[PDB]
């Protein structure tokens, strides 16, 4: 590294989360101009779920020139946290822890009207990812109530005869009578009140085989986990905590995706970070993007009550279940622009005007090159002008095949001198290159810094490649003024 580069990783190889390997970054300035970050503990290789990832979480309190020591807010504990090298060979590189619970995939938000900051992850139950949800909500409805539904060990499979009820009692729902076990805040279950317990895994190669085995350290029985006697619904769930202190403590437990539609395979996250909105009646709603294998590809989750209760919106009507990952800006009146990832080889925008309820069709975006998977990208509104016009950012790779050559976008709002969804367009005329064209870049999420300089956290290599799996330190933080940005190639 150059003297430009000391500092340069937040979350690495050896630090307290005890991963060797992140994935998917999330930063984000607080009000408070304290600044946060958090991305996958990903321990088990660069791998997606299934395999055993924690949410990872870390501060700084000096304008993010300074980050200290990462925590975990969100964590299984069913399969140790450890550091350990995944192999890399043409072999053991494919192989995935297959028995653990997982969070994956971090969105950051904060509520600056109660100054409460918000973590949501997806959340995996035990050998669960994306590609063998099953399809469901993972509730079920008891006189109209919805109730998270459990699978009883010694009931046939499939049979979901239970459900977790008021103060977490476990309810057999054929006869409407309470049982007694129940799940404390964490999920954890419980028996006539003693802590029920079952033994940690540990994982380690031989070779190229994987073993994943029993320890002889106890842990609480969690219901998301692959050795519980009363077990979930083995889809996507959506996992939140909230801190009031930035990220000192943490609350319980919130599984929100109550609205999972029960058509959908799965549901989850585009991540990086959410939006409240500024300006217009609907200043204060907290907006997060989502997208599924549903009725629908982008949808999002929207709460008008401080992150009390959530709404569930569709955007599309699309089945295919394509990685519509996306990232949300505000107009200056309060209108919300929306940019995507497509499975379609274009990256698209879509346009509300009433706050994330309603949604405008896909317009691709043709200034960016990207392959026909996509790739993940941040955009943001900056608080000052540029060139005296309202500025967005956006940071993405530039490159129609591979994950490479990263660009940082400055993007100029104009009046076009229309009503509805057209009452804006934006101009991208500054784009930084942040290195050389064959250089890795893959996911990204900026944020401005209290001075009003950009953070950017990203991932400096190729993440899709089958040939560059299971890389360490990897994740990157580069700051920029606004000035070094405003290049014209
Ligand atoms: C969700 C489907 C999609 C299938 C390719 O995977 C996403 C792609 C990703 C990618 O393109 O690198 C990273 C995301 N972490 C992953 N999401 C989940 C939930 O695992
Ligand atoms: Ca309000």
């Amino acid at each position: 590294g150059a003297m430009a580069d000391i500092g340069s990783n937040i979350f690495y190889a050896g630090d307290a989360t005890k991963s060797n390997y992140f994935r998917i970054p999330s930063l984000l300035a607080l009000d408070s101009g304290t600044v946060i970050a958090a991305a996958d503990a990903r321990y088990g290789g660069t791998h997606d779920a299934k395999s055993k990832i924690n949410t990872a979480f870390a501060k700084s309190t000096d304008g993010g020139k300074t980050w200290g020591q990462p925590t975990l807010p969100l964590k299984f504990d069913d399969y140790v946290a450890k550091n350990i090298d995944w192999p890399r060979d043409s072999v053991g590189k494919n192989v995935q822890i297959q028995g653990s619970a997982s969070y994956i995939d971090p969105v950051l938000l904060e509520d600056k009207e109660t100054h409460r900051v918000f973590l949501f992850a997806d959340m995996m139950p035990a050998g669960i990812g994306s590609s063998n949800a099953s399809v469901g909500s993972g509730f079920k409805e008891v006189d109209g109530k919805k109730y998270l539904k459990l699978h009883w060990k010694d009931d046939a499979a499939g049979t979901y005869d239970y459900s977790v009820r008021e103060n977490g009692t476990i309810y057999n729902d054929t006869t409407n009578s309470a049982t007694e076990y129940s799940v404390d805040g964490e999920y954890n279950l419980y028996k006539n009140g003693n802590a029920m317990l079952c033994k940690q895994y540990d994982y380690n190669f031989e070779g190229t085989k994987l073993l994943e085995t029993q320890t002889d350290t106890d842990v609480n029985m969690n219901v998301f986990y692959k050795d519980a006697d009363f077990k979930v619904f083995p889809t996507t769930y959506l996992a939140m905590k909230y801190s009031d202190d930035e990220g000192e403590t943490w609350s319980d437990l919130q599984i929100v995706s109550t609205f999972k539609p029960e058509e959908s395979k799965f549901l989850v996250l585009g991540p990086g970070v959410g939006k409240q909105i500024a300006n217009g009646e609907h200043a204060g709603r907290l907006i997060v993007p989502l997208y599924s294998k549903s009725s629908a590809e982008l949808g999002f989750m929207y709460s008008d009550d401080h992150g009390n209760n959530w709404t569930y919106v569709e955007a599309d009507q699309n089945t295919g279940g394509a990685t519509a990952e996306a990232q949300i800006v505000e107009m200056p009146d309060g209108s919300l622009k929306t940019y995507l990832r497509t499975g379609s080889g274009y990256i698209a925008q879509v346009m509300s005007t009433d706050g994330g309820e309603t949604w405008s069709e896909r317009v691709p975006l043709t200034e960016i090159a990207t392959t026909g998977y996509g790739t993940q990208l941040s955009v943001i509104n900056y608080s000052q002008p540029v060139d005296g016009k309202p500025a967005i950012l956006l940071s993405a790779p530039n490159a129609t095949n591979g994950r490479k050559n990263g660009k940082i976008w400055i993007g100029l709002i104009s009046e076009t001198g229309n009503s509805g969804k057209d009452k804006y367009s934006v101009d991208w005329k500054y784009c930084y290159s942040v290195d050389t064209p064959q250089m890795g870049y893959s996911y990204s999420c900026l944020t401005e810094l209290p001075d009003g300089e950009i953070g950017l956290l990203y991932e400096k290599y190729d993440s899709w490649s089958r040939n560059e799996l299971h890389l360490k330190n990897i994740l990157k933080y580069e700051r920029f003024n606004i000035d070094e940005l405003k290049v014209q190639p």
